[PDB]
């Protein structure tokens, strides 16, 4: 008789379906930053890793597995075959197109659409009742792409959007005032990138409107130039890529935070990208970041923020752009 | 329009069942010590409290409910009715017969059976696929009672047993050697109480057999009298009960540790009460503590500890006692 | 040679001062809820318990000790003598008379003033650089008493204040809007009691002013009666005491939350009782809850919350109330 | 009047040193894996990064700082100048030279000695009371190097040693037996690398000696080939490097586990590299992995494992080889 059989008597052989499984698609810096943030927040009873490069994937899986003693996630799996993702509660797409040197914006988006025409159906086939969290950039448009291809209802297709943008706003707001980011409140909404909207009205410490105190907050006659905070937020990624080549930990921590709200059904509010037709004067099938309530059904609700004429027109101008690009995409 | 509807757009009202629900039956010191431990280890997306005293029950629920801002458990419910326990993954029974000043063990058990004849069928009705963790004393006998009434297979009926007895053993072992209890290894097996078997052969730090180093370990010849460590484990509950009237924190943390293993499907080894028929020449339907592997199907496997002839006789003698009581019970 | 000597080589004899030591004065339901909450949030490397009931005190220490296997706080000690508190960063005062059914917090003044004349000098003697977190009621005045007796600067004397009352406000706010309390922002200021001030002008989800959407909010002509939310916050403790005899869990989590911000130097904004002289035209040495920044030096700064003529008047009344009681005290 | 001074009333601009400061030297994959693991286990109130690559260093700093909202470490600083390390409790060294294809072992060590001759005195200058944790390879020798240059007593100079090796040994046990690593007890001692000693005698689940159940375990005629488990431990790093190009997460988690034991004074037993002269007939100043007790003074004690005559010879040969190298180094 075997040592295991001498040591252990077996009552039950057949294991059940995993109950709290998460898949991360793509094992780049962002993918692995999400996985380690998720593994150390104990959100999953099973982690699945998927990417097209077999050796990198098995490597990252074995490195995580070797740390098992220091973790509470008892099964970590990987493969190029999406059968490993079976029965995921949450699937996080970080996989994208490696940006070519002299291509157009439209080229980059359509190469990502071609990768998504493979990933999304494979995700749906093995985890048809899962929430999709789109991290891959450009996040607003690729969240529309994931939506169309998957055929999922709008509540179960979520773009990481202005979540990290808003977390960076609160960090900078915190450094200017000597207050921890947690107690500094402020919202970056609309299109993730240069044309995002800082909501100066909702920007507050302890429910004290910085706009009410300082009427010229966020204007050009602003002597304190608080515009430069949103300018810093919107230029942050560029500055970090400049220095270390990429961004890793901040997005990893922010995606783990979103996963926590989903997996534990918290109904916390996050500024994430959601199909926004019929709201803020938008009449096209586009995704924009607004405060969304995240739980086990994904975006169950969203907050209808009051916006100035300027801010209304900026969200509408971002939608014009996104719809413009989206009708040129080949599905 | 309501402030809520002016503020929030609803995507879907559709509500779902609890995904990681735990129910604690009994809101005495032990039951509430399980609740706060479980609540502060983020093991559940929903917690249900059930006891017979409705005001006490609504007090504890409300007191926990007010801590929500500082918790990651979005739903806390309570009720006399077991419809609030519906869809529980794990159900912990702390409720039981109040110990009469002087009476036989045959009588004390039978008064607990009459209680489990109401508790267990209700639990089974609203949560048919759940795992039962029996904490109520005498834990070994009342785990057999739960098994019989429920009709559940032996894998999904677990008694806390010698799990805390072992935590105490490893704490005291730690004080003697000045090492953390985590790095002190020792096993209390068999019947929870005075008759429990301390396995001296398995007592070690860093895999160094103390029994080999000190052959007298656990004998009456022992110069350092290590039999006192097990004696202290056996008399620990008595000594604490004498000082603060009961035990709370140690059993709450130990059950939460069991709950972690079950809910997160860790597959750790805890010494818990399990149907031990066929093992150690035991011929009767008795439950005793042996090292069991605990996951999302409860006891998947148990460890066959090599015991001395003396150690076997003590387990067989405990089985003759418990079966002697059990066969004279009325269901 | 002993088994311990045969097993372990000693390199150095213990020559180390406590580094992250929290003391809890009082082993009542409040004290032990603070204790377990702090132990399960890994905030301290030494927990010292002090009270006047030597049996109860030793029984609680032993019960915490018996679950050290499941904790990362290696040294738990107790004793009626305050030399156990030596070299504490944070001493949490929960000892003294607690509210009986329907009894005001302002009816515990003279009893707990006497108890603070014993406790505070003893604390100061053994930990003269420690931060005082006052929890005993009436907490606002007893914080002022702790300040006067200790001679400590106002930054190192903190009261639990409206931290829990504010936590409760956001919980009930959350049950109305179907959002997690974490995403529901709103401040209860002034006395931790019946005279507390709900600042309607600061209440927001995602920086959207509820007062601006719903101008009637918190007035008698409000058809949704949002004033009943603040009423519930005031009545909350009375309700819980009536239902289970005391409040323990929620204040334990509220206090561990304040302990986290202090011990980890977060500089988070908490509504805690501090010396409010010079602000809102208050001239006396009054202690009220206003939003404060909490770190390892305690209250480094506070937020000047903008109040409506109505709000400011209602806070000056809460101030007047407490100067009336404070002015006639003996030291 | 600036917005900040309109919003916030300052009491205390007086500032103090951090209390639980950790410094990570080297921002490679290993140092940054330690950084995130330490940040996510809330072990520090200040994290200082120090490397020679100023752009990469500032890049990694900013990437952690942007995730501060999701962290409880309020100050993260970076610089080439070791004045950012001032008042560190624990300084983790991951910086050093990688062996070149032709390079002799002696020459590689001497290149690290020259690097350490700048790093260690700079560390000692700004944190003279700190614990050194040497992760840089070859770990056993560079712990000796760091010890020589620092002038520190042997308790405050720790090599990460066989901590991960042993953690890998317990994973491989776990998969073979279908148990969590936490419940699988095995020890890898001596020189970190292909000469490491797997203590077959100390191999157990629930204190059952596997060597005793299976007499042939760890020998050549072992029908189950358990010797192959140690071979896997010794090759697993080479196999992971071959697949993903380096080792990252498992060493980051393993190091954070040691940081927990030190920063929180747990006194857990870890296989870490310590000055071993006087044990197993070792006459020379060599550092080898033995099971050591780790607290806030580092190695306070160490466990003397009973080894077979064969096993003592393997440590004795490791010592001789290590002294062959160290006696030839230029300090």
């Amino acid at each position: 008789a075997t040592l295991k059989d001498q040591l252990i008597y077996n009552l039950l052989k057949e294991e059940q379906t995993p109950q709290n499984k998460i898949t991360v698609v793509g094992v780049g810096a962002v993918g692995m930053a999400c996985a380690i943030s998720i593994l150390m927040k104990d959100l999953a009873d099973e982690l699945a890793l998927v990417d097209v490069i077999e050796d990198k994937l098995k490597g990252e899986m074995m490195d995580l597995q070797h740390g098992s003693l220091f973790l509470r996630t008892p099964k970590i799996v990987s493969g190029k075959d999406y059968n490993v993702t079976a029965n995921s509660k949450l699937v996080i797409i970080t996989a994208g197109a490696r940006q070519q040197e002299g291509e157009s914006r439209l080229n980059l988006v359509q190469r990502n659409v071609n990768i998504f025409k493979f990933i999304i159906p494979n995700v749906v086939k093995y985890s048809p009742n899962c929430k999709l969290l789109i991290v891959s950039n450009p996040v607003d448009i690729l969240t529309y792409v994931a939506w169309k291809i998957s055929g999922f209802p709008k509540n179960r297709v979520i773009g990481s959007g202005c979540n990290l943008d808003s977390a960076r706003f609160r960090y900078l707001m915190g450094e200017r005032l000597g207050v921890h980011p947690l107690s500094c409140h402020g919202w970056v909404l609309g299109e993730h990138g240069d044309s995002s909207v800082p909501v100066w009205s909702g920007m507050n410490v302890a429910g004290v409107s910085l706009k009410t105190l300082h009427p010229d907050l966020g204007t050009d006659k602003d002597k304190e130039q608080w515009k430069e905070v949103h300018k810093q937020v919107v230029e942050s990624a560029y500055e970090v890529i400049k220095l270390k080549g990429y961004t890793s930990w901040a997005i990893g921590l922010s995606v783990a935070d979103l996963a926590e709200s989903i997996m534990k059904n918290l109904r916390r509010v996050h500024p994430v990208s959601t199909m926004i037709k019929g709201l803020y004067g938008i009449k096209d099938d586009v995704f924009l970041s607004v405060p969304c309530i995240l739980g086990q059904n994904g975006i169950s609700d969203l907050v209808k923020v009051t916006l100035t004429s300027e801010e209304e027109a900026r969200l509408k101008k971002s939608a014009d752009t996104l719809w413009g690009i989206q009708k040129e995409l080949q599905f």
